[PDB]
């Protein structure tokens, strides 16, 4: 009599366990419509207007718009669209998570002369072609036999090594960096006060700054000029 | 003139052009709320929740009634959030794009006696726990070892590799590969047909599927006792 | 585990445990029942049968009555009914089920050498 | 038991756990916070506090 | 064990300074009850045995 409690125990606990996440996946698609009704309206009805009376007009259509108004139809794909996205949207995060663990790789090839090794060089690489770009590392140069190039980094991985070589595209974003350095640099008791003062002008400080559009080209040009 | 003039014209063309690319980027945020109506397509019309019977002015789309002093806070935080999520899809499709270049390298690790040319093991025995991403290969062992490993291979693989390295976590899901397989083939009659039909079936299939969808985990559950 | 062996509870354990699965079946019925009631509606609704105003009850719709308003009996007896329905169909999936386990022989006959 | 040795629900067994008792602690605050209030009533009743109208409540 | 595990991370965490918990103060509690309505959609608590299967 023992086992039997035992397992009919465990099934009790994997059908709640199972109805638990069908309910929250459910409701990802619910929650997603609340959020997006809340953003949509932010103090509007929620009745679906697209409602229809040729059934029970009683208003219960809701942001779903349930049953016989859409319901079933552009509604569910509205819904099932929306479930799709957050879907889409939660890959991302996985990813980013997956990549900042150090199982990502992130090797590689740039123009450089950063030196770690062990009795390296002395013969190296001698490549007149294809400018300073390099490519797989078996070996890199058209004759290079003995090669051995740089390792990922545990640090930043993913992302770094595309930052610096977009950066070569676009040089003036990596000469602005300085700014992006210097807003870094700030300490962190003034992110909370940017934000507020953000906020609480933010609204009028670009209403202020739409006609003020026109005076910037000219300072722009005059600076040019200088 | 010439190069005087177009030294001088040089910061009207970049007036021009960037007054061009905040057109581009305000259609961005009003094709945005074109598509946060179309989401509102489910519930309706385009009705303002956020112009109010203060401040007298007509009634229009959601997006224009009065929109400032109207719209306020709401109709700019609405703003603002679609525009993050645009810049965020942006991002995504750039990264897409990046992916299916192949210019980036997976710089993946896997078991195999395989060589992309001539490569002389010398008895290369080496091993460790967890073969698969094993210490970088720049012969970083007891000694050298005489090593060849892998470069970034030539294929839109670098989520492939991922993949392959993040399967040992499910067998299950590698083992329905017969499936993905039978999916790849006949896809264009396939996706003629499921077009329609999951059009049809999404207008009664989940209905169906709903009284179905109790039912799976207690039959679900039984087979697992087995 | 200790406490099982330590207390009384196994009764009152079994009696708790069979409530949940007694619910579930008892859920499965009435769930079979909505999903029916659909299907007859054919992309349609209804108010419930004898749903007459010789009862203190509002507009109840289908299986609404639950056991004083109109002939709430013979809905209860009709969803009796598809229970029983509907414990057969399970019988005979669980029997299919097995059936395939290979335990059961076929036991069969054909000439041949 | 046994099918716990052979599977990974574990986890999962702990989540849903844990959800109970969690789900039991709330209620205590929610049933505390009701028990207050009656006693603040003090044999009366009340509505919320700023229930005002500017709201579709 | 696991709570043992967790004093360490309350002395790296809430061993901090005045810089940090003026800001975790007031604009925390300001996005609070926003940031209680959207963990509302996470009550499920699925991220918990997202972390489950992390540590697995």
């Amino acid at each position: 009599m023992e086992n039997i409690t035992s397992g009919f125990l465990g099934p009790l606990l994997v059908l709640q366990a199972g109805f638990f996440l069908l309910t929250r996946i459910l409701t990802i698609p619910q929650s997603l419509d609340s959020w997006w009704t809340s953003l949509n309206f932010l103090g509007g009805t929620t009745v679906c207007l697209g409602q229809n009376s040729q059934s029970p007009i009683s208003n219960h259509s809701p942001t779903s718009c349930p049953p016989t108004c859409p319901g079933y139809r552009w509604m569910c794909l509205r819904r099932f669209i929306i479930f799709l996205f957050i879907l889409l949207l939660c890959l991302i995060f996985l990813l980013v998570l997956l990549d900042y663990q150090g199982m990502l790789p992130v090797c590689p090839l740039i123009p450089g002369s950063s030196t770690t090794s062990t009795g390296p060089c002395r013969t190296c690489t001698t490549p007149a072609q294809g400018t300073s770009m390099y490519p797989s590392c078996c070996c890199t140069k058209p004759s290079d036999g003995n090669c051995t190039c740089i390792p990922i980094p545990s640090s930043w991985a993913f992302g770094k090594f595309l930052w610096e070589w977009a950066s070569a595209r676009f040089s003036w974003l990596s000469l602005l960096v300085p700014f992006v350095q210097w807003f870094v640099g700030l300490s962190p008791t003034v992110w909370l006060s940017v934000i507020w003062m953000m906020w609480y002008w933010g609204p009028s400080l670009y209403s202020i700054l739409s006609p003020f559009l026109p005076l910037l080209p000219i300072f722009f040009c005059l600076w040019v000029y200088i």
